[PDB]
C-alpha cells in the first residue's frame, strides 16, 4: 500500500470484506466467478497485476518485451517467492499454463489461452497434442517466453487474470487436489491462507515471503460469504464489515445515500447490462424488429427511475471507458424518445405487426429481484411505446444459461463483464464461432473486423477497428444495450487506499490500510 504522509494507522490492521457468496475453489485453474477471483488475487500473483487505474503493471514479471507481438519474453524478478520461501521461477509458469491447457484439468478458463493464441493451444484443447507442446518455455529460472501463433499486440493485457497465475508444482504433484487445503497450500501473493471454514469465512494473513511485503500493511483479511444484499448492508452498519460486496439493494440504496453519503462509493465498472435477442429465431431474425426493440426501450427511466444508482445509459456493448475503446454514439441515441418510438412502430408495421396484430414474445430472466424489477419495468415500457405483448418467464441460473445456449428463447436478460481491460474482452463473445455467443449472432463482416485487429500494430488504429465492430453490432441491432454498470459498495471511511479508479474492480488487499479511528 502507499500510506499518505500524515495518515495515522490504526494499531489493528485487519479487514473484513463481503464476498457475496461461498468460494468453491482456491485453485486458480478451477475458479470461475467474481467471488473466487477476489480471494485469488490476494493469494496468487501472476506475471502482471492491475494498477490503480486498471492498467497492467509489474507483478512477478519486472519487465517484458515482444518481437512482433508474437514472441513475448518476461523477465521475472529474482526475489519473488512462494510462502514456503522457495523461488517463483519460469518453471512454475511453464507448468501452470500447461496444467491450465490440459483437457484433463477441465479448467473453466482453459479457453482464456485461446484468446491469447499461444502456439498449439487449439490442438491441445482438442486432445491432439500433449500439453507439453504449448508454446511456453523457461529460458532459465527467471525468463519466461511465450510464443504465439498470430501477433496479439495486447497479449500482456490478459495476464492480470487469476487463471494465468502460477500454481506451486511441488504441492500440485504431491497432494493432487488436496493442495489447496490449509496444510498443503503454498502461495506467492501478498497473503496466505490462515483459515477456510466453508460457507462461513475465509481468513488470509500476510505472506512475509511476498516480494513486496514491506509495503503490505493489512495483516489479516476476512472474506465472508453473505449472499443477501440487505444483510450485507446491515452487518456493515453494525460495524462487523468494512467493505460490502458490490451489489446494492435498490430500495436500501436511496436511504444509504441520504444517511451515510461519504461511505457510498460508486464508480464506473466494466460490465454492460443488455437484453440479448435470439438472432436466429423468427421474427427476431428480421433486423427491423430487432431495431424496433432497441429504439423503443427508454434507458432513462430504467437507469434514473427504476434503478437510480448512477448507471449510464448504454448505446453499445463494450463500455466506452474500456481502455482502448474510442466509440461513436450512434445517431439514434441522440433522438428524442418520441422520434425513437415513432420509428420503431413504423419498423414493426413494415414487418407485419401492428396494434391490431402485435408482436408478442417472451422475456426470459434468471430468478432474482433486480432482474425481475428490470424485466417488469421493461415489459411495461415496451407495451406502452411499441404496443407489443411481452410475457415474463424466470428460470434458475443453470437452466437459464442452458436455455440461452440452446437458443430456445426470444429475448433474454444478460450481463457481460470484462476479464481484462481491452475491447476484445467484450467483442470476442460476438464472434460467430464463439462459445459465449448466446445471441446467435453470425456476422462475417463483424468477424473480419475483429480478425483485422490482430494485424494492426498501432493502438489508435486498433481502436478504430473496435469502433467499427461496435458500429456493425449496432447496425445489426444484435442486442439491446441498457446500461453500463457502476461499481457501488459501502466502504468504511477508515479504509484507506480505495480509489474506485480500476474499472475491472481488481482490488488487492495489499494496497489498502486501516486509518486510525
Amino acid at each position: 500500500a502507499d500510506v499518505p504522509a500524515g495518515v495515522q494507522l490504526a494499531d489493528k490492521q485487519t479487514l473484513v470484506r463481503n464476498n457475496g457468496s461461498e468460494v468453491q475453489s482456491l485453485d486458480p485453474h478451477k475458479i470461475e466467478g467474481v467471488p473466487e477471483s477476489n480471494v485469488s488475487r490476494d493469494l496468487f500473483e501472476g506475471l502482471l497485476i492491475s494498477d490503480v487505474e486498471g492498467h497492467p503493471s509489474p507483478g512477478v514479471a519486472e519487465k517484458w518485451e515482444n518481437k512482433d507481438f508474437k514472441v513475448w519474453t518476461f523477465h521475472l524478478r529474482e526475489n519473488a517467492k512462494w510462502s514456503d520461501g522457495t523461488p517463483v521461477t519460469a518453471h512454475d509458469f511453464v507448468y501452470s499454463w500447461q496444467r491450465l491447457a490440459d483437457p484433463n484439468t477441465a479448467s473453466p478458463y482453459a479457453s482464456y489461452l485461446q484468446y491469447g493464441h499461444i502456439a498449439n493451444i487449439d490442438d491441445i484443447i482438442a486432445g491432439k497434442k500433449p500439453a507439453t507442446d504449448l508454446g511456453v518455455k523457461a529460458l532459465d529460472d527467471h525468463t519466461f517466453e511465450v510464443t504465439l501463433s498470430e501477433p496479439v499486440p495486447y497479449f500482456y493485457k490478459l495476464l492480470v487474470h487469476p487463471s494465468v497465475s502460477p500454481v506451486p508444482k511441488s504441492a500440485v504433484e504431491k497432494f493432487g487436489d488436496k493442495w489447496t487445503q490449509p496444510a498443503n497450500i503454498v502461495t506467492n501473493g501478498a497473503y496466505k491462507l490462515k483459515n477456510w471454514v466453508v460457507n462461513e469465512r475465509i481468513v488470509l494473513e500476510r505472506n512475509p515471503q511476498y516480494w513486496d511485503n514491506a509495503k503490505t500493511v493489512i495483516n489479516q483479511v476476512t472474506y465472508l460469504p453473505i449472499s443477501s444484499e440487505v444483510t450485507d448492508v446491515n452487518r456493515y452498519r453494525s460495524g462487523e464489515i468494512d467493505m460490502t460486496y458490490n451489489n446494492m439493494p435498490i430500495e436500501l440504496f436511496q436511504k444509504l445515500k441520504k444517511e451515510i453519503p461519504n461511505e457510498v462509493r460508486v464508480d464506473p465498472y466494466l460490465c454492460t447490462y443488455y437484453y440479448e435477442i435470439n438472432n436466429q429465431k423468427a421474427p427476431f431474425n428480421d433486423v427491423r424488429v430487432r431495431t424496433a426493440l432497441k429504439l423503443a426501450l427508454d434507458r432513462d427511466i430504467i437507469v434514473n427511475k427504476v434503478k437510480n444508482q448512477g448507471d449510464l445509459p448504454a448505446y453499445s456493448y463494450t463500455p466506452p471507458y474500456t481502455d482502448g475503446a474510442k466509440l461513436v454514439e450512434p445517431e439514434w441515441f441522440k433522438w428524442s424518445q418520441q422520434k425513437r418510438n415513432e420509428e420503431a412502430k413504423k419498423l414493426l408495421a413494415e414487418a407485419g405487426f401492428t396494434a391490431d396484430k402485435p408482436l408478442t414474445f417472451d422475456l426470459l430472466y434468471n430468478t432474482s429481484d433486480l432482474h425481475k424489477k428490470l424485466a417488469i419495468a421493461v415489459a411495461s415500457i415496451w407495451k406502452k411505446n411499441l404496443g407489443v405483448n411481452v410475457n415474463l418467464e424466470n428460470q434458475e441460473w443453470k437452466t437459464f444459461l442452458d436455455t440461452r445456449h440452446q437458443g430456445t428463447f426470444d429475448v433474454a436478460r444478460a450481463g457481460w463483464c470484462a476479464d481484462y481491460n481491452e475491447p476484445t474482452s467484450f467483442l470476442n463473445t460476438m464472434l460467430s464461432d464463439s462459445s459465449n455467443n448466446t445471441a446467435h449472432y453470425k456476422s462475417p463482416a463483424f468477424d473480419k473486423l475483429i480478425a483485422d485487429t490482430l494485424k494492426v500494430a498501432d493502438d489508435t488504429q486498433r481502436s478504430e477497428l473496435y469502433a467499427k465492430a461496435e458500429q456493425q453490432l449496432d447496425k445489426d441491432s444484435a442486442i439491446v444495450p441498457v446500461y453500463y454498470y457502476v461499481n457501488a459498495r459501502l466502504v468504511k471511511p477508515w479504509v484507506g487506499g480505495y480509489t474506485g479508479k480500476d474499472p475491472l474492480d481488481n482490488i488487492y488487499v495489499k494496497n489498502l490500510y486501516i486509518i486510525k479511528h
